[PDB]
């Protein structure tokens, strides 16, 4: 079964970055009133040039017109109760990152500007459409995603919460679940002047690319920072606090990409090692005061899609069963047996045993 269908739509002008329409995968499920709706990542480019590359190479994620009429469902997306003991009878959509802005743009094509960045936009026209499939009598929708849709979650869940209230759907909870999507903008491991931007120097590609994009953060947070710097409300610890909906975090403690972005490879010298313990040790900090999250000790990059997402366990619980926990919590405290705030408290990647094997 292919069981995620593609509508692309209605309004054709909410598009991907080359004009094509955006558009959203669904598996409707007509006896469950949950809905889950995945942002897709991968990066984002920040100035012509560095899009036009995005276009020769990535060209899925700049525009619809190769995309598949279906997908198969994996991980929290699998219909299939052994791939997904989470939500696997509920209503799914999957949103394909088709606007390389972590979803934050605001901004069309038009004569002036080739590529449009409309990933906010998508995301508030993809709600409403589905408000006709079924979302109308929803009481739970679960803005998921990762990587830069994991960030994307972060930049839209309170968003589409305010958007539902208003428009008269205050019985759906909105809750936000955010993987791979929490960095850290940390001083960089024997940092040199490389010429890949988004890795080389992350806060200035994001500012730039705001400035492209139109780009547009939460209120709260942007309210904060103020004009020219609201690339900080791109990082979870300082945009997470201001958020009004129940939000759970998924992070490696040590992610692909944080390591990439902070020069690191992996013997490893005392400098190096020192510096990967602190890294562990700062995100871990940083998630003390999120309720609910799942950060395991591993090297790794995403998991909610991914087939075998079942495997990893902090202290015995896995994340299927954290993310159940967490459901409990919010019928905002765990309950007996029931644990939602999962952070490995072992120092190196790897020293948890149920780590992705790569
Ligand atoms: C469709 O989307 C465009 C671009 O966001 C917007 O300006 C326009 O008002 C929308 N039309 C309708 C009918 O919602």
């Amino acid at each position: 079964n292919e069981d995620l269908r593609l509508h692309l739509l209605l309004n054709t002008s909410v598009t991907c970055n080359d004009g094509s329409p955006a558009g959203y995968y669904l598996k409707e499920s007509r006896g469950s009133r949950r809905w889950l709706l995945f942002l897709e990542g991968g990066w984002y480019c920040f100035n012509r040039e560095n899009c036009d590359s995005r276009y020769d190479t990535m060209r899925r994620l700049m525009s619809s017109r190769d995309w598949p009429r279906t997908r198969t469902g994996t991980g929290i997306l699998s219909s299939q109760p052994e791939e997904n003991p989470y939500w696997w009878n509920a209503n799914m959509v999957f949103i394909p990152y088709c606007s390389s802005d972590v979803w934050s743009g605001a901004s069309s094509k038009s004569e002036k500007n080739e590529y449009a960045f409309m990933g906010a936009l998508i995301i508030q026209e993809v709600v409403r459409e589905l408000l006709g499939r079924g979302l109308s009598g929803a009481k739970v929708l679960l803005l998921a995603g990762s990587s830069a849709g994991g960030t994307g979650v972060l930049l839209n869940v309170d968003r589409v919460a305010e958007q539902l209230e208003k428009l008269g759907y205050p019985a759906i909870q909105v809750r936000g679940l955010a993987d791979s999507g929490w960095f850290l903008d940390n001083k960089q491991y024997r940092h040199t002047d490389c010429v890949d931007t988004i890795t080389c120097a992350p806060t200035e590609a994001i500012r730039r690319g705001i400035r492209y994009w139109n780009g547009v953060v939460p209120e709260r947070c942007r309210r904060q920072f103020q004009e020219g710097e609201e690339w900080n409300c791109f990082f979870g610890y300082k945009v997470y606090p201001t958020l009004r909906s129940p939000v759970f975090v998924v992070q490696w403690l040590f992610d692909e990409a944080q390591l990439t972005v902070d020069n690191v490879h992996l013997p490893v010298q005392e400098g190096l090692r020192l510096y990967i313990q602190n890294l562990g040790r700062e995100l871990r900090h940083t998630l003390k005061d999120v309720p609910a999250s799942f950060a395991p000790a591993c090297l790794s990059h995403e998991i909610i899609i991914r087939s075998h997402w079942t495997d990893v366990q902090v202290k015995g619980t896995s994340l299927p069963r954290a993310l159940h926990c967490w459901d409990r919590s919010l019928h905002k405290t765990p309950l007996k047996g029931c644990p939602v705030h999962l952070v490995d408290s072992c120092p190196w990647p790897h020293c948890n045993p149920s780590c992705p094997t790569g």
